[PDB]
């Protein structure tokens, strides 16, 4: 090791996901998020070495100035081992910022889990390695607030969570201020789309869209989803009146056409 001089005002640390040793779904990108905006994005990329077994072609794309993603063209093949070496220690990241340390993570791809929410049938169907394991009636976004179509990556899971409209800057005791307690919530977009328990819409699930954009399912189906779906599994939404989920949402990565993703967007 070669020592690098440093100052707490001129250092930035990388954080890698997913965690070391984790088993993730086929949609999980590698994510490296820095604790500061990066000016030399080309230098960061060059510092990161991703190796796969079986080997598959992949590429980097920046979600924003803090976070870079790497994925293949198509969903991961189950069983794949992925090694990530972020060799940023002492790397000049531009504007006098330097990499603070190296981080190394290793993870594996589990079963192919793909759930399709079809707005034509109002059924959410979960396939594991091509086989249907579960059908759930669902209620998605009403016409004024539709659920976007596209490919969503499963993120965090919560036994209980608060949906508070003021974090979207729209207060309660307001036009639409809500503060709502929700059980068994699985996050599928950074914009705040969740699959979750909705006892208040059980009669509509399978028939009519009534939500603000979330996938409302029954309490027991929502608990099922929470138990059986992991980070990196895929939810595909089709046939809604909405547009397409933004590719830079945070969990929207697969919505970016491969030619654009591969070309990348790194200021070098
Ligand atoms: C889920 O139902 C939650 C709501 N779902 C949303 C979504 O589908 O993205 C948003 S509301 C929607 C997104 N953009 C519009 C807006 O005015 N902004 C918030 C910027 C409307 C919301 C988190 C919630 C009800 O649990």
């Amino acid at each position: 090791l070669t020592f690098q001089t440093s100052s707490p005002a001129h250092l930035t640390m990388p954080y890698v996901m997913p965690g070391d040793g984790e088993v993730v779904g086929v949609g999980e990108p590698v994510a490296i998020r820095f604790d500061e905006n990066i000016a030399d994005r080309g230098a960061a990329e060059k510092a990161i070495k991703i190796t796969t077994n079986p080997p598959v072609e992949g590429a980097f794309y920046w979600l924003n100035n803090r976070e870079v993603r790497w994925r293949p063209e198509h969903f991961w093949k189950p069983g794949t081992a992925v090694d990530v070496a972020v060799n940023t220690y002492g790397v000049d990241l531009g504007e006098g910022m330097f990499g603070e340390d190296n981080v190394q993570t290793h993870f594996t791809i589990g079963d192919e889990v793909i759930a399709t929410a079809d707005d034509n049938t109002k059924i959410l169907t979960v396939r594991v390695n091509g086989e249907v394991v579960k059908s759930m009636p669902t209620s998605m976004g009403k016409d004024s607030t539709p659920t976007a179509n596209g490919i969503y990556i499963v993120g965090s899971r919560y036994k209980h969570i608060i949906m508070d409209s003021s974090t979207y800057g729209v207060p309660v005791n307001s036009p639409n201020g809500y503060r709502t307690d929700v059980d068994w919530a699985t996050q599928i977009s950074y914009s705040g789309v969740f699959v979750h328990s909705a006892p208040w819409s059980v009669g509509a699930q399978g028939h009519t869209n009534t939500s603000h954009g979330c996938l409302n399912v029954s309490p027991s189906n929502a608990q099922w989803f929470y138990d059986h779906v992991k980070r990196g599994d895929i939810v595909e939404v089709v046939n809604t009146v909405g547009g397409t989920l933004p590719g830079i949402d945070g969990l929207g990565d697969w919505n970016i056409p491969w030619d654009q993703w591969r070309a990348g967007n790194a200021k070098a």
